[PDB]
């Protein structure tokens, strides 16, 4: 990368705002997932929407590639910098604006986490739901098109974002439901803010997000139930989404989860597969969700509820750090997931399988899931230096997502493709899936400088 161009750059942000030290490059080659880490040529961090512009035309037309970097909490390689480039660093714009409570809708910035946005909503009666266990960059969400375990109430990212200011690869601005626009529905046009959500940062870089709001629920309960097998807990979760049951939150744990967050968190759960749970409403809404659950729960061998502000902060927080519970069970450890999403009748085939193949395996796996979605992840610890293993880990995970698409389901209900499920996606759209997502790409980026090497 030429003396000349770190120059440019530094032009643009600033000579604080531009790094090619190798210390800082490698801190930015990598996420949160076993892909090895490949470092950028160069860390920019723009301050402003003008300077995001400037940057990306600069790399655009001299053929650098540009990876967007937000908290770096991926797991699929999303901000591997396989054919070097400049990776823009977008958390120095922080900034939460437009709050419109009155219409439950509020524009953020890339370097706002959920906490952030949350906390500045205290005592609106609003709050954010889309709820990934690390604190990410909600347009990094926007980005991988996040869920969470509130997304079987409350919905995914897809379901709410409402725009997104977005700059495309040679540096033009667009707003992609238009500038400054929010609204409930819209037949205008072709929905462009669902293209880029989800676009895993190939499409362009998402500078803002308009999101939607909810109203904070009249009253919580949450609770865990442990039951005698993974086919009873599952078979629990599919009757009760197919009773109808509005639950706000449905986590399923395996026992090794389960005992792996036991040891993280200091929690004291019964060492069994579980399922979290947490209902929202009235009094009586919540009374009649209750018995309408532990009817079901019952009925396949479920415990009585074990009851739990401190104590379901804490039940949450332990399952928002399932990922590096997993990874304590084997200290230096790093981690490939699956997240395979199913048709949820095929829920217990699949998980019940996934269950009996691990433990046919020498493999160490964790298994938690927002199974009232029809997903669940799969951890894989990976000793980073035994080859013979890692090549073991994809094989399963390669297989684990043949056997959802073999169920009509698709190979990642949330965390994206990234570096790691090209090929599934290939066999999930087919040819003309794959070659339309293709054309796509090149409209917007017809250099192929933007994110290379990811997704497709
Ligand atoms: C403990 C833990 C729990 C998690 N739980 C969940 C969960 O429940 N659900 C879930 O969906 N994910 C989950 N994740 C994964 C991760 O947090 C999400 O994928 C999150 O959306 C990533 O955001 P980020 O900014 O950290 O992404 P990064 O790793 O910085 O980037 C991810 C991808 O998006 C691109 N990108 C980032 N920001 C932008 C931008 N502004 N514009 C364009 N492209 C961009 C990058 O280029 C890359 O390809 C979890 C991760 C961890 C470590």
């Amino acid at each position: 990368l030429s003396q000349d161009f770190v120059e440019a750059l530094k032009a643009v942000v600033g000579s604080p705002h531009v790094s090619t030290a190798s210390a800082v490059r490698e801190q930015h080659g990598h996420d949160e997932s076993m892909h090895r880490c490949q470092p950028p040529d160069a860390v920019v961090w723009p301050q402003n929407v003008d300077q995001v512009s400037r940057v990306a035309s600069l790399c655009y037309n001299q053929g650098v590639p540009i990876i967007p970097f937000g908290t770096g909490t991926g797991v699929e390689g999303g901000v591997c910098a396989v054919q070097g480039g400049v990776c823009i660093n977008l958390t120095h714009m922080d900034q939460i604006t437009e709050l419109n409570t009155e219409d439950f809708s509020v524009v953020v910035e890339p370097g706002v986490t959920r906490k952030a946005l949350n906390t500045h909503l205290r005592d609106s009666g609003l709050w954010f739901p889309v709820d990934p266990g690390a604190d990410a960059s909600l347009c990094g969400m926007a980005a991988t098109g996040a869920s969470g375990t509130n997304a079987v109430r409350y919905g995914t990212m897809r379901d709410n974002v409402i725009n997104l200011e977005v700059v495309l690869p040679d540096g033009r601005l667009l707003h992609t439901a238009g500038r400054g626009r929010h609204y409930r529905k819209s037949a205008a046009g072709y929905n462009l803010t669902g293209l880029f959500v989800g676009s895993e940062g190939t499409l362009g870089i998402i500078t803002s997000t308009t999101l939607r709001l909810h109203p904070a629920p009249e009253a919580t309960v949450a609770a865990t139930c442990a039951f005698p097998s993974v086919q009873a807990a599952v078979d629990s979760t599919v009757q009760i989404l197919q009773a109808a049951v509005p639950v706000a939150r449905i986590e399923f744990l395996d026992d090794v989860m389960m005992d792996a967050c036991n040891r993280h968190s200091k929690l004291n759960c019964p060492v069994a597969p579980t399922l979290f749970l947490e209902f929202h409403g009235s009094q009586q809404t919540l009374a009649e969700q209750l018995q309408r659950t532990e009817a079901i729960t019952q009925d396949n061998g479920g415990s009585h509820f074990s009851w739990a502000a401190e104590k379901r902060n804490e039940l949450w927080a332990a399952r928002h750090n399932a990922w590096y519970a997993a990874l304590a069970l084997s200290p230096g450890s790093k981690a490939y997931s699956t997240d395979v999403c199913v048709p949820i009748s095929r829920l217990p085939e699949i998980l019940v399988e996934t269950k009996e193949e691990i433990k046919a395996s020498k493999l160490t796996g964790a298994i938690v899931g927002h199974v009232g979605d029809g997903n669940f992840a799969c951890i894989l610890l990976v000793d980073p230096d035994d080859a013979e293993e890692q090549r073991r880990v994809k094989a399963f995970a390669e297989n684990l997502g043949r056997r959802a698409l073999a169920l009509g389901g698709t190979c990642t209900g949330e965390h994206g493709i990234g570096l790691g499920k090209r090929q599934l996606l290939q066999e999930e759209v087919g040819p003309v899936g794959v070659e339309t997502m293709r054309q796509l790409k090149n409209t917007l980026d017809p250099r192929g400088l933007m994110n290379p090497g990811k997704v497709l």
